[PDB]
């Protein structure tokens, strides 16, 4: 029995991240995660200069799950692209990062310093085409226009194969819409679905107020909230994007929905708001649980079911 | 203390009715609705001719909600203006009907008809811009173009005061842009905030099968899941419609998260997967919990929190 995935010309030990931003802003968060069970990790998204983020409170934890407004706070491009060049220990895991320029010149400047650096030690890119919780910045997934404009100059400027972590769609024609565009982009390797279900907003009935100070409580929301639509996305860009891979990102507490994942297409799971909740040791716990799971079905390798999601 | 709403001549006993789609397919069905101790109802989703809808199954009670693709079942425009002008009682309470015309020109047919119901009889008119389960047409109001003209249309034909059932949305660009579109209509006087959460998919673990049979499992959700997506569309569009009504829909379970529509500025309250679950006894429980909690605060009318959401 075996939970290793081969993709992007690297071996992994198990399908499990972390979902970006969680768990991997500092050199403490990249340490933990590099000495978890986890299968790989990625870097906060990160931008040209640092950033300190939105005022709080920013993160409200939930009974089905989180809000948050974070507003990217990260060390700087500098800082990730010194991690992965020389503290990162990739004898243990692979090494992505998020890249999250708040334009196409600012993407572009900092695609172009990684490039030295994946080729020398293969860092993975993860561009973030879905930042909810920037005043003033829509999420560039929603706008097709822009994201192939974003795809086209990162292409041109990274020239390597990398990834998309896409907003959650919720209509047959954006997801039509959607894998017309990232199917123009040879170059776009795997998708990420889902990320957090944007602008949501949480008000606590007690003192009639919103939980969060940023953007009128409007935030972005992750956990059990997320899964339906998680699924719907995995699945929808699985059968769409047949040359990429899907990443799963949304709702996994457990083996349960990790399964629910790689069964809708997921390569790799990604997991944010529970193992903010939980910390590293969850990527034992889901080790342990997908493996329950697989014993009693009698599989032995991922392979037996990813994307074997059975339809009526 | 009062729970009544008084908009656009008629005075409601409260602000609660049941969402398009649940119990109000039939005549028994809007019986039930009508004995019920709702303030309002509101008919199904109806086209020009009538609809089987979907294959089953087509309908998934869940731990958090509900999925669905029902796929607009409905008797036909013909049987609800029958209602509307014969058989339902306007001294119990007013009368909403829900029209779905799959292009403009159908709805266009449809709203021209009802226009004398509505100057004998008071009938007010829900335009459906966010049918999610029909495959093959979009959700319109994902389109701003083709929503302008559903308005612009619909407007000129029906030349009445009117509202529109609005699909979620989930970036503060297209609240802007959404907002931008409804306030160039004047006889939009209302906007009913949310449908379901588009396209979601749920599989059973069990047997590595999808729930529903349409769409290959892809279907709305409603309930616990939507309650923060439905909080912060009701309040986007309030703050930016101000010369218009917002009802709200989506994760009402209680009389707590009724409060909560309101604070976020909702007139009306409607109730799906709650009311699909529970029946209509529930409206007399909203009743007595909504009494209850503005008891508590020292709210003696609705006019006193409605839209007063505190942010910091
Ligand atoms: C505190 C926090 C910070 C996040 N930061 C990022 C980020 O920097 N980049 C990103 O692409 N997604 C970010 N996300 C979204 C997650 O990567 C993920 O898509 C989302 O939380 C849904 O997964 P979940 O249900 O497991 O939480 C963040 C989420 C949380 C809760
Ligand atoms: C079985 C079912 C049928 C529905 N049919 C309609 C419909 O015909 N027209 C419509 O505008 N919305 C329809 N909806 C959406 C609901 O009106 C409502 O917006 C959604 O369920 C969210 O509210 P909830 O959380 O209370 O379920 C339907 C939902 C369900 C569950
Ligand atoms: O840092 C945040 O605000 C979230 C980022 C994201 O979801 O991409
Ligand atoms: O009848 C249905 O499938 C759904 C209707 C709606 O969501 O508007």
């Amino acid at each position: 029995m075996s939970l290793k995935v081969n993709i992007l010309g690297h071996e992994f030990s198990n399908p499990f991240m972390n979902a970006a931003g969680v768990l991997c802003t500092t050199e403490e968060d990249l340490r933990r995660m590099t000495e978890s069970e986890s299968g790989s990790l990625i870097g906060k998204s990160c931008t040209l200069a640092p950033r300190t983020g939105n005022p709080e409170p920013r993160y409200f934890g939930l009974p089905l799950g989180s809000i948050n407004s974070m507003g990217l706070p990260n060390l700087g491009v500098d800082f990730y692209l010194s991690y992965a060049a020389q503290t990162h220990d990739y004898s243990r895991k692979p090494l992505f990062l998020s890249m999250s320029g708040l334009s196409v010149e600012e993407s572009v400047e900092m695609v172009k310093k990684l490039v030295p650096i994946t080729k020398e030690k293969g860092t993975i890119l993860e561009l973030n085409l879905s930042a909810p919780n920037v005043p003033g910045k829509p999420q560039v997934g929603y706008d097709f226009d822009t994201t192939r404009t974003y795809l086209q100059k990162v292409s041109e400027a990274y020239g390597l194969p990398f990834g998309v972590k896409m907003p959650p769609y919720f209509d047959i024609a954006h997801f039509d819409m959607a894998a017309a565009v990232l199917n123009d982009f040879p170059l776009v390797k795997f998708i990420t679905c889902v990320n957090s279900i944007g602008n949501g907003l949480v008000i606590d009935p007690a003192n009639e107020t919103v939980v969060i100070k940023p953007k009128q409580g409007f935030g972005g929301l992750g956990g059990k909230y997320v899964l339906p639509t998680a699924l719907a996305n995995v699945n929808a860009f699985f059968r769409r994007c047949p040359d990429k891979l899907v990443f799963g990102c949304g709702g996994v507490y457990s083996g349960e929905e990790a399964f629910l994942h790689i069964l809708a297409g997921a390569s790799m799971v990604q997991v944010g708001t529970a193992l903010h909740d939980e910390g590293p040791i969850i990527f034992a716990r889901l080790n342990k649980e997908l493996q329950e799971i697989m014993t009693n079905k009698g599989y032995k390798t991922l392979d037996e079911f990813r994307g074997r999601v059975k339809t009526m």
